[PDB]
């Protein structure tokens, strides 16, 4: 029985993945920034799927302190072979006159954090010694910026280029490392008529893709970032 | 059986076409397979694919003299009835220097390698919009999509125009609910330790690709479309500095 | 020793602009024409007032091979060549749903297969005279993202892109350096008059001729197997734009 | 009018190539240092053969914000500021599974926090100027594909990437263009000796600095946004690749 984390699956794009890979046969860790309950109801459907959940209170602003839940997550859990870095909140603030502990603040969330968690899940599935497998959630502007959200955008390219890193450098260990990059996703058709597709996505169209990456079939795959968005990135001042 | 979908693998006779249209079958698709010389493998797939309780028919596909060998392809949709799935497959590949390489040899490349996938690709896309229930087309490219192959200039200019072509595709077609996208193999065998050069070690087996393209043709992948998904054990994170 | 830079179709637009200041830079040009002669020789007698010689002949890379044989006229006139630039001609557009295979054809035959031949004689004398080159490959924008209702256009000026990486891989031994340049929006004969591009207006020919001289200068000689985008912020622009 | 430029570890490498070239081209120089004030007095000195002014200063990218206050004191000296150069320190190598958070941290730290205040300190005068501005960020080959056991040189060139795409699109409306300059192995004082880059050599610090100049010059006022980069066709090599 193997195990998947999947970080702030309380709601949202995580609470997909958590319920899904439950679904698929994985006991679960469910981490929390600030709403318990919300991790409480995934745990609870969670569980439902005939698996075990657990869930652990995760704040990744206080490092590298704040990671170690992970750990202790791991622990009650007895291993570890998935770990999904899902993304947090979103946040916009012009370039021109950002404080710094803005800037630091939003990649300490956004890919400090991840750089942690993935440490520790890499640990052990090291010592375990049957692969595991590590899904970074970005989102397009991994590939291309936000309009007044520089922070996010480059925090996004980091963990990009992290992925890369991490890929090349676990493979030995057989753990695959990849980014899954969401376009917008509602958290109806005709909805978004800026998008080719002119709806946002479904929490399932990312989880669904994040679960592929977890089965036996996805065993090529590393190193890669895979865009769900509804064509977003084709849309360019000619269309 | 009225709900049956139908998914048109070519060059499915083998290797990687014959493990998309085998997990296809699986999955629930009535499969037409089509094959360029190896009849009887062609007849082998369809055997199995009918194991799993649908329909599956085969077609000699010539891709070599165009547009009339496309034509085949319509052929095989009439036989089916319909088509929800296309899977344009990739053909072997070539090596010539640059330098040296004749104009007919350029010229053939691309006739199979981009041009008869645009034309299959119409065919399939025309029976899709009239059928008025979306469908899904998935161009197995190849990491050269994106990076040389040394000694395969021809090739990879192919491959990198079937990329373009998908999304030029996607961005066309996504009125009628058809996505388009393409798997991009790196290295895939025909072992563990066996491709030092690639970070894995290994080729990829077939199911590695089919597996992504069933997951490509699934509800599940409703939101993505006019992207290159690249399944080549880590080839693209290689550079210089992956030595030593 | 006087250099020798090709231009194909440098009669007009970004081709006379590449011609132009690669003649005030000091090579001698050849100019080629598709059915604008007078144009060609307008763009030799102005290259010519900056002290080099300039050459022009007719250009027509709708029937191949033989159509590409005009370079390796223009070569023998002019003595050597140092410097091809594949020139882009004009962007035609046609549903894909419906776009007759002749059509199809008919557009990678002059958008990539043209420049193919054209590249391989080029390089044949680089390679022969043995002091290396430079060849420009004009993309476009569509190297690397679709232009709607033009996908015969956007498949084969990816495959151009393509066929650059290959072509800067085989051809690096014989120094010869291989890059294409990919323009957004040019307009041919302001500020705010495409909003939907972040710099809000299309370029000036001079602002594509001015990085593809940058890449047959000796500073460039690091640079081998990109697409340099030259596009106002076009690739910047989603639908967050 | 003299235009003035602003490259940061200019006391050597590809820094001093771009400063030297940059006077050559008229513009009065800014030189940081970090700790070889001597090189950067050289650099200066060579610049000033140029008929141009060059000041140096001391530049203390490792403790931030108030480090980046010293790009502010040579602005003041300069008088104004119309190109910056965000150049890149010396790469660290650590494996990811074991890397201390200190030194992730202290990579990022140079690598982009650096380039991302001394950025907009330049930018804040270029709109105070009215005159547009050419801020070039050099990255690397590594902003694209990763250094293996440069887990944090990889993400935090990825970082200044993405950020230069963010300052393309929000400070175009001030007619600042920003562009990245991502070299590959870049040699520091032959045919045949990296046989693995298809050049089969490192760069030199001028074929960087060459491309730098031009992103500061009249022609290129329709780039923007980009990542040019210039890496002898290390961007080519596979595992295909051989000889």
């Amino acid at each position: 029985t193997k195990v998947a984390i999947v970080t702030a699956s309380d709601s949202g794009i995580g609470k997909a993945c958590a319920l899904l890979l439950a679904q698929n046969g994985f006991d679960i860790g469910i981490t929390w920034h600030s709403d318990e309950r919300g991790a409480q109801e995934t745990a609870k459907k969670a569980a439902q799927f005939g698996v075990r959940a657990e869930t652990i209170h995760l704040d990744l602003s206080q490092l590298p302190e704040g990671a170690q839940a992970i750990e202790h997550l791991i622990q009650r859990l007895g291993r570890v072979d998935v770990l999904v870095n899902n993304a947090g909140a979103m946040t916009k603030s012009a370039f021109i006159d950002m404080p710094f502990t803005q800037w630091r603040q939003i990649f300490t969330v956004d890919v400090d954090g991840a750089f942690l968690c993935a440490q520790i899940a890499a640990r052990h599935m090291i010592k375990q010694g049957e692969g595991g497998r590590i899904i970074n959630i970005t989102s397009v502007h991994e590939h291309t910026p936000l309009p007044q959200a520089s922070a996010y955008t480059a925090a996004k390219h980091a963990l990009g280029g992290l992925t890369k890193s991490m890929a090349l450098e676990l493979i030995e260990h057989h753990i695959l490392v990849n980014a899954v990059a969401p376009g917008a996703i509602a958290t109806e058709p005709g909805s978004e008529p800026s998008i080719p597709i002119a709806r946002p996505g479904s929490t399932h169209e990312i989880a669904s893709l994040v679960a592929w990456l977890c089965s036996e079939g996805a065993s090529y795959t590393t190193g890669q970032s895979l865009i769900v968005d509804g064509g977003f990135m084709l849309a360019n001042p000619q269309f």
